[PDB]
């Protein structure tokens, strides 16, 4: 019955199940959770691990002794449960000092502080076993046009990521970075607003091999984009280092619904792609149990994230394995799509009369793609209506 | 009075002023224009040049003799007016053969045909003096998830662009390519949906230096993105080879309103950026006079494109030159944004107690950014209310 | 196996399966269908009936003799199959005369013509047995602010609908009107853009009882609205006279995908509502088989519309009948939602200390809504994962 | 120089300039303001008045003595400045008790409490001189489909508004209600999501004359709708009782930018309409100075709201008064739009051969609307480029 186990690599941020329910118009509806209790409850649900921002694990402004004790208790919870910490990140968005950004703040002293804060937490992430270090620059951007020269900001962003790369290399760390795009919220427009923009930016870094993307379902959907398509481009680039899974109902504030909620068919095609491509990273949920829920509803919502992934995995696998679907894929020429256009080379193509002079465009145009039959087979598989 | 002259480099597609007004629910409202008459009328308005798809200039399926005559008449119109042709492109979207794409059609024979059709028109573009060859893959994409394996499609897309690069190099042509992203329409989702995705893709081509982007105002706005920000990232990458200017009112079908219509403040910030950055390419309008208009309204709408650019240019220049604005920019630390974060280097940053151990985060947080005063100065300049 | 029969009341517009595939960037990909062949093929799939615009059934500009023959052949097809015509409508959008509207065209002569064209087709609709006459004012609206004074346009719109009401009353017809909102496309903004705006407008008509709404799934979703919620408000008002079923992937051009495609969970909640509320009107599909498809794909896509409705009907009924769901609904206080707030009356409420002076707000706030467990039961039912 | 005075009727919510800057990802960036200091500073800027939620003026949970003192100090500030309080409202969204709604909470005890809380504040609003009582049901709605039966919720909503109407009538108050639609945020979907839905709902209330709408610029724009068009429909219905002015950049979280920011041309057309129609209510700003700003930036942003209104008022008036624009309006047949379609009556229309049998559709279709010239005159007026 779609029961998750640690082998499924499901992970959750401390800040997900720990979200107290404050929104722009509302006070908290739930008490803060001790990270130790979240680690235990998530393990009981079949999670593999957790993730953290610095300030989720150690309250901002903690003394060294307080820091040591927070980490010691967390380590004990990991040891008590067998949970892992595959990813960590920095909070460069909550404190009012970051109101115009961390790495791209107009104030240079803030940019330097943001880097120091990040570096401190990279060390801790490595200590706790993380393989990936996420950077979500939620405050990088603007509400107005004069406030932020974007070329200058990208220069500062590159400078910051290059320094972080220099740092991890200098320490001999194996950890890699994953840049998380988002189009807007909390800034009017956020820099690196989509998977594409982040992929493009990485190519200008000094050591691009150290950086990939951490796409989030709802973020791409906040720009009305196709999340599976963006994931495909990230995979094509060799840059899908981590992923954030959740749900979103279209173009609006980021909802962070449990995975499977929001756009259900996009969730199906996403799981199909991740599984077909052999993505081996964490299946990480960056979601918020709605603030309508109590403590029991938090765990139900977390359980639902994993359940929905597993149902979709089953249905996508059944779709791909069905001989009738395999026939439909051939009827729609998906096999042809995967063959080179012109392995014969440019001159051969130029000399090939079947490619122009004697190409029967009308006969080709008349051939239906048979995509609707294929898609209804996909629908039938998703719904268990075969 | 904001009168354009050829020195302003304003250009228009034949298909813009020549749009007959067919939309998904409506028949044509205007007769087809002879390209010769468009060249003359645009010249009279102060345009610098025009652009074309193959099939705008030579009707699809024309004989060699018909082709020669269409080109001869067009050349005479250019010679009669002094108009230039700085850019051309291929129509890989109208004919039903392209219903699943050109370069990424599932049918291999269609992909080969698309390449041959493109190559033929590259030769003509070069003959007519074009410096840039645009590719808008409007049919590349899908309505359903099973129809298009996006990694395979990107492999085919790369194969196509690499072959085109091989071709231009083999002929010793100086022409460069500009890939035009669009998020959707006419496909449910289009591949390379934003400037970022196109920039990222280019980095995987064999000869990336031959390819840039041709962003269109309304296309990025169809994903709710900030067009000036995307242009800034393209400029930062050295990839703004051409641009398509128009207007769009938010997230909906692509409207192709005249430039300045739609998001007026985004048009202001765009012009500010293009002028500040010294963009030297064509100011090309890819727009449609609304189908409500007659022949006189077509030319009024085209004239308005250029007028609005020139008004915005004046106001943006006045904004940047105003000593009160220059003071406000310093008050908002735009000067600091342009200074390196850590030219002192990583070790110096790590050793700098002013960056962490002794950084007064509260004092920094308390410093207002003064962005609202800056933005109201920008508003006052735009509106001529200083 | 989810096989439709005429008893399910599934209907289709002639223009749906008959869509030739022209889009703003593309020529037709399919030949025109004879309405007679559509009636036969739809009947073979288990449809109950069809619908038409005037100009779908009788080519625009037909002579009286041509008109009679088109109608005679159509009547014979209905008689040969047992198909019904429960709804008809007017094409007030294709012909260039309607470029600024029908009923709200700025030109008064066009407004008068639009009314005459509509009245002629009301007579034919009644002859063919229609119970509902739809009006989709797709050209009513504007691209620019000065072009259309909306108060004046609403005065003209009211005048038109009042005249149509006067007409049907004068003829003793039983037919009722259903106004179809759409937010945009083909106009930049369309008047009466949502279900709410149309419902509000109807209340100002002289005989509001003669008018309801014909909401379309994708239209409300083009404004990012919740289609089931809008349908609920229409039902609450007693105004759901007809419905148009299709699919849409978010905020973009209207896609007109087959029903069940697009937002699958919204389709589930829609069917749940229509069935729970006992909606007894046609289940009408206003969709377009994608232009990728041939003749066989058209019929597959049409069949899929009906199949998906029937699957969703089964799953929604199972959800509502499941004792575990019934318990979850009580746990979430859906029963309380359906009880009056203050049947005791205003003075009793004012005098009730349990409602304010002695209301334990903290205890009430602490009660979780249990919505996530409820929603995961709904997901499990939809996916056949109980 | 566009200097506001109290005669312009500009008003501001206490919660606007008083916004501390908490957003979903960020802590406060500004200290709380004493309402007394806001009243004084706003008066100094030329405001006419302020507005409040109950809990802005009197901290939630205040004792009777504390309440009296808060009100006494506020009254003194009004008296010291000459400021008015034309509108007040209830906070039915911040406290966790309202997590599933106030008037449409599933819990009946919460619905009763919401009504009592509202009634208490209606009394205070009347004492302080308010003419309008706003209701923004920001928590009314759902994240998931099973959580909220919308027909039942609308029954509860009607019951609540009817009770409030009964209450004000019983007390002999002159105050009227204004329902504020919003499409989403903080709920996934909010009930009464647009002006149209709210107008439609009002028509089902027992005493509809007591209720109008309070539309907010950014709210309609969050559904991609045309705010001026919605205002026109509200005016057409006689229901524009109050308005909330701000800015919004498209479809995303509600930004609450200062008025004039966001969609500048929509702001122009809005002011044109309000002034042309003779709207006499408050010009109320419901905005948030961005959290980047300090105390000085708050007042600059507030001043900008009023300045932008006044600039736009000047330009719209100049547009309408320009004889060249008046000629263009006639050329575009705006005069015809304002004339009845068929004051001659239905039978005369049916008998009028010029309306059908002898209507030259082709000649009518050929007449351009001249909307682009009109719109460029509007652009030139807005930009001071005539
Ligand atoms: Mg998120
Ligand atoms: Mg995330
Ligand atoms: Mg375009
Ligand atoms: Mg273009
Ligand atoms: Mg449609
Ligand atoms: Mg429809
Ligand atoms: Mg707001
Ligand atoms: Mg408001």
């Amino acid at each position: 019955n779609y029961q998750p186990t640690p082998e499924d690599r499901f992970t959750f941020g401390l800040w997900t199940v720990g979200w107290q329910g404050r929104d722009p118009f509302g006070d908290a509806t739930r008490r803060a959770l001790d990270p130790v209790e979240s680690v235990r409850r998530l393990a009981e649900l079949g999670a593999h691990g957790v993730t953290f921002h610095d300030d989720d694990l150690i309250p901002f402004g903690s003394s060294d002794s307080e820091r040591e004790e927070h980490v010691k208790r967390f380590r004990q919870a990991l040891d008590d449960t067998g949970m892992k910490v595959p990813m960590a990140t920095t909070n460069l968005f909550t404190h009012p000092v970051f109101k115009d950004g961390g790495f791209t703040a107009n104030d240079r002293d803030v940019r330097r502080y943001a880097l120091r804060k990040t570096i401190r937490n990279i060390d801790l992430a490595v200590e706790l076993g993380a393989e990936t270090y996420v950077a979500w620059g939620g405050r990088e951007g603007a509400e107005s046009g004069g406030a932020k020269d974007v070329r200058d900001a990208l220069d500062r962003m590159k400078e910051a990521f290059d320094l972080l790369g220099e740092y991890v290399t200098s320490q001999g760390y194996d950890i890699r970075f994953a840049i998380e795009p988002k189009p807007n919220e909390p800034r009017g427009d956020i820099l690196l607003p989509t998977v594409g923009h982040a992929l493009a930016f990485i190519e200008r870094l000094e050591r691009p091999e150290l950086y990939g993307v951490n796409p989030e379902v709802g973020h791409e959907q906040m720009a009305g984009l196709n999340f599976p398509h963006g994931i495909a481009q990230a995979l094509w680039a060799g840059k899908l280092f981590h992923i954030d899974l959740n749900g979103q109902n279209g173009i609006k504030y980021d909802q962070d619904l449990r995975f499977g909620a929001g756009d259900l068919r996009a969730a199906f095609w996403l799981v199909d792609l991740l599984e077909s491509a052999g993505y081996s990273g964490p299946r990480h949920f960056d979601f918020k149990p709605p603030r309508t829920e109590d403590f029991d509803g938090v765990w139900a919502s977390a359980a639902g994230c994993m359940r929905n992934y597993l149902i979709l995995k089953e249905r996508a696998a059944a779709f791909r394995a069905d001989p009738e679907v395999q026939e439909a894929l051939r009827a729609s020429r998906l096999d042809e799509l995967a063959r080179p256009t012109a392995a014969d080379g440019l001159q051969a193509l130029l000399d090939d009369r079947s490619a122009f002079e004697e190409f029967d465009v009308d006969a080709a145009a008349a051939r239906g793609m048979a995509f609707e039959r294929l898609d209804q087979l996909a629908m039938d598989h998703l719904l268990g209506a075969r």
